[PDB]
DNA sequence: CGACGCTAGCGTCG
DNA sequence: GACGCTAGCGTCG
């Protein structure tokens, strides 16, 4: 018996006018920005643009509130070392060396000039509407802010792409084999991984973090175990729809419940990483048939619940890293969310309404 | 430039 | 209400 969630999907879906209004300005800022950066004999003249994040993978919710974009530099002969046997972070050992310090590139050193350039470049158009948000320490992305027409943010991430084989941390991860098959799985691994300037502790300046944003986007585009899943000549799965609700449930919790100390740590990547685990858990399209929507979402929420209690949410690409690890997040934070979702699951999801 | 797939929005319904 | 058009954006060359 319908919750009914389908209405919830309808509420969530972006305005066609909304996107077009938002869309055209975003590319315009990025395309111009890209063009000017390429022209200048900066190190970043070589930059190529990669579009990633929710909107582009098409799981954006309510409104085009935010955009994520990646600027990738192809870097050759790269060598790298793990900071402290942490799957996410490495420093790249090593020809433009201005940013480099001590034969190892400094993200902080490298990022700072990049952010500096954008700020300089943004100043040219210098609309009151367009500005660069103040740096947040431990943030690797320069953030554009557009006050026209409405408040919206675009995240620019500097990207170093390596044609090298994926790091050892990766290999156990990404078990799409049952779901998507070895051929597909093997092909994904062949595509290059990316490096971004995030640092684990509490301080660090020259470490980097791996990004598989391009890979995640790819699998989201092609979730189906069948080639035709969600195609015109194929049955429609509800996987993407399941994801939106999950994204929506959490976001509604922060806002509607109201922000709390425990709530802040949790972010949309956790649901997305969690959702993938379920897809691995359940690799058949028949299981995800649209008419079967209601159970799956429940199945989706249940898994998330288990994770919080278990406190184990291994990174999809890196099994070793636990997103839900206590050092990453304290227990009381888990409990509270757990209960609220717990409350939510039993009560028929009023928060959506 | 130019294909096409995807999705929002809407008309028809055999 | 399920189909099935349309328009428009995103994408890889
Ligand atoms: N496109 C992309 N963006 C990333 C990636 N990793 C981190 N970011 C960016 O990092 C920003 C937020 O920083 P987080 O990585 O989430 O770290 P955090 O623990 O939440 O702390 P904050 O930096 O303050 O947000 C986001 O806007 C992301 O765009 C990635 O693999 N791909
Ligand atoms: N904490 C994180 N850890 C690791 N990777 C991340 C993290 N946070 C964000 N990313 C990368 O960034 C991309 C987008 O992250 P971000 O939260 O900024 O936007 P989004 O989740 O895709 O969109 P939305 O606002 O709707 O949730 C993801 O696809 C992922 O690859
Ligand atoms: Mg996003
Ligand atoms: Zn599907």
């Amino acid at each position: 018996g319908a919750w009914k969630l389908q209405t919830v999907l309808e509420k969530v879906r972006l305005s066609r006018h909304e996107i077009s209004e938002a869309a055209e300005v975003v590319n315009w800022v990025v395309e111009h920005l890209l063009r000017r950066l390429q022209g200048g004999e900066s190190e970043f003249k070589g930059v190529a643009l990669l579009r990633t994040g929710s909107y582009y993978e098409r799981v954006k919710i309510s409104a085009p509130n935010q955009f994520n974009v990646m600027f990738k530099l192809e870097v050759p002969r790269i060598q790298l070392e793990e900071y402290c046997n942490s799957g996410a972070h490495y420093f790249v050992k090593f020809p433009l060396e201005q940013f480099l310090e001590k034969e190892i590139l400094s993200a902080s050193k490298m990022l700072s000039k990049f952010r500096k350039i954008i700020k300089e470049e943004i100043k040219n158009i210098e609309d009151t509407g367009v500005t660069v948000e103040r740096k947040r320490r431990g943030s690797p992305a320069v953030t554009l802010l557009i006050s026209k027409p409405k408040e919206i943010s675009v995240d620019i991430i500097l990207a170093l792409e390596s044609k090298s084989s994926w790091p050892a941390s990766t290999q156990k991860g990404l078990p799409i084999s049952q779901w998507l098959g070895a051929k597909v799985k093997n092909n994904l691994k062949r595509q290059p991984f990316y490096l971004v300037p995030k640092h684990a502790k509490g301080f660090q300046e020259e470490t980097w973090r791996l990004s598989f944003s391009h890979i995640e986007k790819d699998i989201l585009k092609n979730h189906g175990q069948s080639k035709t899943c969600c195609e015109i000549d194929g049955v429609k799965c509800c996987r993407k729809e399941c994801l939106k609700l999950m994204k929506y449930l959490l976001e509604q919790l922060k806002k509607k419940f109201g922000n709390r100390r425990e709530l802040a740590k949790f972010c949309s990547y956790h649901v997305k990483t969690a959702f993938f685990h379920v897809c691995t858990q359940d690799p058949h399209d028949n299981q995800w048939h649209l008419k079967n929507l209601e159970c799956c979402f429940d199945n989706c929420v249940a898994y998330f619940l288990q994770c919080l209690k278990t406190e184990q949410l291994a990174n999809y690409f890196i099994p070793g890293v636990n997103l839900f690890s206590r050092d990453l997040i304290d227990k009381p934070s888990k409990e509270f969310l757990s209960k609220q979702i717990e409350y939510e699951r039993n009560n028929g999801f009023p928060v959506f309404w």
